[PDB]
This record gives C-alpha cells, structure tokens and sequence, in this order.
C-alpha cells in the first residue's frame, strides 16, 4: 500500500496502491501532474484531450467523465483521481481506490511534490522543482528588464460572452505572471481578485483593472471577436499599445508541469517581443 500521508487537501478512499499500473484520471487539474511522475493514464478527461501539450502523452488512454462508471470499470483501474468537488466518490470508490484533491489546498508546486510523496517519486519531483525555480528567477529578470520591474499585469479568461479576471493561482497562466515572475497586479485586481482567484467581470469596468499588461485566454479566435472590436476595448492604453497577450486556453487553463514549460516560454517569448 501506499504510505497515504496525510496532506491538506488530500483524501484517500480506499487502499491507494503504492505504485498503481493504471490510472484513470477524472481532474483534468492533476493530470499532467501524474504524467510528469511517468505514471500510466488509461483514462483521461476531455480537456486533457483538448490540451495541445498534454494529449500527446496520453493517446492511449481513453476520454472519460466521472459519469462513464461502465466505461471507467472496464478499463480496470487500481487508482481514480478526482477533484473534491466530484458528487459520486462513493459510486467511484466502488471500482477503484479513489484520491480527492480539493483545489487550492496545496500550491500549484506543492501539489507535485505532494505526488512525490504519495507515489514515491519524490527524487522526479524534487528534480523538477528545483530547475523550475532556477529557470523562473532567471526568466523574471530577462522579461522585467523590457517591461520595468513596477509593470502591472492582469489575467483574463474569455468564454461564450463571459469575461473573467484571475489571480494568481487560478491558471490562465497566473501562477507564472504572479508567482513565478512576480509580476504586481492592478489594484483593483488585488482587492477583488487576489483572494477570491477569480471574478465574473462587466466587460465596461474591464480598463479599470489593466494596467501595463494583460494575458487573455481564449478557447478559440473567434470568441474575443466582438470585445476585440469595442470601441471601449479599444480605448485601453494596454491595448494601444500592444500589451495584450493571447493565449490558447486549451493549454493555459493548467499548471501541471507539462502545460507549464508550454506557458513558461510562450510567456517569455511574448513579453521579450514587445
Ligand atoms: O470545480 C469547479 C468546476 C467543476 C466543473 O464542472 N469544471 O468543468 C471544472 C474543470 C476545470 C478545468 C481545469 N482548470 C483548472 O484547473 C484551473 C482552475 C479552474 O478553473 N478550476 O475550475 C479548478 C477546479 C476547482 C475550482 C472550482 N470549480
Ligand atoms: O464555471 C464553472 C465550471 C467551469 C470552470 O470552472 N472551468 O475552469 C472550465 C473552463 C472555463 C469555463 C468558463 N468559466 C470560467 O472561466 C469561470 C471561472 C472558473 O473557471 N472558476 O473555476 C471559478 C469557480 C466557480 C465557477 C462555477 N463553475
Ligand atoms: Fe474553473
């Protein structure tokens, strides 16, 4: 059996195998996390199927919601893991040891390490997270020597006619502009963001939360479109100026490891071309 030590965030259900052969995934958050350990995904979730980084590594596992229990027992696994919001743990429980995570409890770092504990593979974890802080500190300076080191970014998500901001911990590549770079944000942005993670936005009180720079994923082109075209959009001196950072969501929504390299030089590239 795993040791299942005892981490926040972390429930066990069941006897966690101490080194599963086949893992289905039903969070899409820790799936490129158990990847980056080198652990077998039988089973995966749409986004990871959508993820443009992480699909590549998981072609043989099969796409499942935690809804498919027949096609989930068929696959055999000796591990399911879920986030805590899952709603049928019990049903899952029932074919396999089950590990909920409930997001935000641990760090987009520690979660990986907290893997490494769980999973032994603490040295592949301990590996990864020390070239990572390495690359960040040096990669900070480099992109705070175009913008001044004072510059303000905001992260945004778009979806349908929604418009998000983010914090720092709630992905759209916010854990490397506000952890990793230490970039500052907008006032506004500290004061009812920061905490909360996230905040459902009026798209005309949007220039009074940018500043300097702003990162804005999207699942596709056509869904900024009509935003894009606003004259109150336009009016924006981050925008004016060529300070707008588009990304793919498809990958940008994860802090996984894998989804993270992706955004890490993505990020970079981006910054140091303006
Ligand atoms: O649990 C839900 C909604 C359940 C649902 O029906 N989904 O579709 C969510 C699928 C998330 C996709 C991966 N994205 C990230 O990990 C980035 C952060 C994020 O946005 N989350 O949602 C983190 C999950 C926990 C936050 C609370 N919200
Ligand atoms: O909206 C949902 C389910 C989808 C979700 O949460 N995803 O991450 C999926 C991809 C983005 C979908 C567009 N929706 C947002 O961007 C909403 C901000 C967000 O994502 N939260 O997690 C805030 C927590 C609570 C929100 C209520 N639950
Ligand atoms: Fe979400």
């Amino acid at each position: 059996l795993s040791p299942m030590p005892q981490i926040a965030g972390v429930t066990y259900y069941g006897d966690i195998p101490k080194q599963p052969k086949r893992v289905v995934s039903l969070a899409s958050t820790y799936t490129g996390y158990l990847k980056k350990l080198d652990m077998n995904l039988v089973g995966v979730t749409s986004y990871d199927k959508k993820n443009p980084i992480l699909a590549k590594t998981v072609k043989k596992a099969k796409q499942v919601a935690a809804t498919d229990l027949e096609a989930i027992t068929t696959l055999k696994p000796d591990l399911i893991v879920v986030g805590s919001t899952e709603e049928n743990i019990k049903q899952l429980a029932e074919i396999a040891p089950v590990i909920s995570i409930e997001y935000r409890k641990r760090d987009y770092l520690q979660v990986l390490s907290d893997f490494g504990r769980i999973f032994n593979k603490e040295g592949k974890a301990k590996k990864w997270l020390k070239d990572w802080k390495t690359k960040t500190a040096a990669y900070e300076k480099e992109v705070k020597a175009v913008t001044g080191d004072k510059a303000t970014f905001t992260i945004m998500g778009l979806y349908e006619k929604d418009v998000y901001l983010f914090g720092k911990d709630w992905g759209r590549g916010g854990e490397i502009i506000h952890q990793a770079f230490h970039y500052d944000a907008p006032e506004k942005v500290k004061t009812e963001v920061f905490k909360q993670g996230y905040l459902s936005l009026s798209q005309e009180v949007l220039p009074d939360y940018i500043g300097d720079y702003v990162v804005i994923a999207a699942e596709d082109d056509k869904t900024g479109s009509a935003l894009y075209e606003s004259k109150l959009w336009q009016s924006i001196p981050a925008v004016k100026k060529h300070h707008v950072i588009k990304v793919n969501a498809n990958v940008f929504y994860f802090t996984d490891p894998l989804s993270l390299e992706y955004q890490l030089e993505t990020l970079r590239e981006a910054i140091l071309s303006s």
